[PDB]
């Protein structure tokens, strides 16, 4: 069922790394910061009935049921494994609000919820916006639970990343785009199958030259994550070639070698894609004697959707996105 009715949720964008909205969950709204993660399907937040052993837990917003009117007890428990950590806790319903649209909710209660990386979280929760196959104990997922109320103009959700601030710091738009944060027209293309947000990749190109992915590979459309990866010999051949240092969890070049970085440019669809190291390069200063982190780092994703590359935040920021579950499809746009 098709409506007359769009939402947008403004997002927060801290240091350029993470980017989240706010959502009410229960009566009275009990308000969380949450990432709306277009790779996870569960909604969860942290849980007042988490350890306050678990430092994490005293630094995020709690949700507390015995404050909610609306709050229907289930219990389930649930473990939702990510590349970076891990939570678990107990599946609870309770009435959502996501910019205007008010929606009965399975979600998460978080009773587990680890310092690496949650200290390191400006947001509470996630929002996750991928289909029911990758939902796990098979949870409705909200932007399902939105479609059937049948109140959205099209049956489409739109990411807007800004670079950062003090401004706009994104916008999610339910149920259409907002043409003011895109330029030129979308160019889709379709997903592989339907249940996971991945297109095909038909190469990666380091300068001029397809340098990667030069007989196809798997790209993954990933608003919850903060940086562009591929594959650990996927990276290292980048990293070669961009004159890259491998360190704990980043890449690095001397700052002042920076800006003289080529362009990276990553074929999908019809078009090329193309970021340039401004694009690309956490520029903190021109100096020979300092560090600067790349926004492009290793993570080996496993099977059924890996061996794949994820664009995130590094890509979004570029390209403002367009998902469209009427078409198993993503569009593109060049972001304004
Ligand atoms: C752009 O600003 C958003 C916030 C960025 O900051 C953070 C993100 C995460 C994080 O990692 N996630 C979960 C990933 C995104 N979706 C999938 C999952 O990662 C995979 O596990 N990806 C691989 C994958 C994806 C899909 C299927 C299989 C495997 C948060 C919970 C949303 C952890 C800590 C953060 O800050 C300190
Ligand atoms: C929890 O929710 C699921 C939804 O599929 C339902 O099947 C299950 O029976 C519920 N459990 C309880 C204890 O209410």
């Amino acid at each position: 069922t098709l409506g007359n009715t769009t939402s947008s949720v403004i997002l927060t964008n801290y240091m350029d790394t993470q980017y989240y909205g706010e959502i009410g969950i229960g009566t009275p709204p009990q308000t969380f910061k949450v990432v709306f993660d277009t790779g996870s399907s569960n909604v969860w937040v942290p849980s007042s009935k988490c350890s306050r052993l678990y430092t994490a837990c005293v630094y995020h917003k709690l949700f507390d049921a015995s404050d909610s009117s609306s709050y229907k007890h289930n219990g389930t428990e649930l473990t939702l494994r990510y590349s970076t950590g891990t939570v678990s806790g107990f599946l609870s319903q309770d009435i959502i609000t996501v910019g205007g649209i008010t929606v009965t909710q399975m979600f998460g209660e978080v009773t587990e919820m680890p310092a690496l990386p949650f200290m390191l979280a400006e947001f509470d929760g996630v929002v996750g916006m991928g289909f029911i196959e990758q939902a796990i104990g098979r949870v409705t997922p909200i932007f399902d639970n939105i479609i059937s109320q049948g109140v959205l103009k099209e049956d489409v959700f739109s990411f807007y990343y800004n670079r950062d601030s003090q401004s706009l710091g994104g916008q999610i738009v339910l149920g259409g785009s907002d043409p003011q944060h895109y330029e030129g027209n979308f160019h889709y293309i379709n997903l592989i199958k339907t249940g996971v947000w991945q297109i095909q990749m038909k190469g990666v190109s380091v300068g001029s030259s397809t340098l990667l992915c030069e007989d196809g590979c798997l790209a993954l459309v990933d608003t919850g994550a903060s940086y562009i990866s591929g594959s650990t010999s996927s990276i290292e051949k980048l990293m070669e070639a961009l004159g890259a240092k491998k360190r704990l969890f980043d890449y690095v070049v001397k700052c002042n070698e920076g800006p003289t970085l080529p362009d990276i440019s990553f074929h999908l669809g019809g078009k090329e894609y193309t970021l340039t190291s401004a694009d690309y390069v956490f520029q903190e200063s021109y100096s020979s004697k300092k560090l600067c982190t790349l926004a492009i780092h290793a993570m080996d994703i496993p099977p059924p959707t890996g061996p794949t590359w994820a664009l995130g935040a590094t890509f979004i920021r570029k390209f403002y996105t367009e998902f469209d579950r009427r078409n198993n499809r993503i569009g593109f746009a060049l972001a304004r």
